[PDB]
């Protein structure tokens, strides 16, 4: 059975890495096995299941993966980001903390970590994360806006206002620039 397993594994992972998610599901389903667990197969089929609309199914494979390989950052990134997308903000936080510590130049991860924290009512911590994201991309208007909103939710209107104004200044630079390309 090994020749057969390795055929569907290699072909499936190839499809998934190329963005051929549907063909990745078709192939990797024929090798994935919960008892003889393989993290690279579970990761790619998880990705493929989320991309093709089986988001609960996919996240469950990613959860089984992160249980088997707790320090795998590529799993943690997918799964943490996917949690924010379905508002499982509380599960998202520990994964995104760990990914941000390992890849400190990943803007999206730090941004979504802030969003998760803000949703959980941890406004000072969200702001901390938003400020680190802003260090990475200081011309991101959405980050000042997110920081303004977290302040406002604490009743810190004085600290919010300069952030709203800066976000507006930056959004004017940005969306106009993109439309002129």
């Amino acid at each position: 059975d090994d020749i057969r397993q390795v055929y569907y594994r290699d072909k499936g992972i190839s499809h998934a890495k190329a963005g051929r998610y549907s063909e990745a599901v078709v192939m990797l389903e024929q090798v994935y096995d919960a008892d003889a667990f393989d993290v690279e197969v579970a990761l790619h089929l998880g990705i493929a299941y989320v991309k093709t609309g089986a988001v609960d199914r996919g996240t469950e494979l990613l959860e089984r993966s992160i249980a088997d390989a707790p320090d795998n950052i590529k799993v943690a990134t997918v799964l943490g980001l996917t949690y924010v997308q379905v508002q499982k903000y509380d599960l998202a936080v520990p994964l995104l903390v760990k990914v941000a510590e390992a890849n400190p130049v990943n803007f999206n991860v730090r941004f979504r970590l802030g969003v998760a924290l803000d949703n959980l009512g941890r406004f000072d911590e969200a702001i901390d994360s938003f400020k680190i994201a802003l260090g990475l991309r200081p011309n991101e208007g959405k980050v000042h806006r997110a920081i303004a909103y977290s302040y406002e939710q604490m009743g810190s209107h004085e600290e919010a206002l300069p952030h709203f104004k800066k976000a507006n200044e930056l959004d004017e630079r940005s969306a106009v620039e993109l439309a002129l390309v």
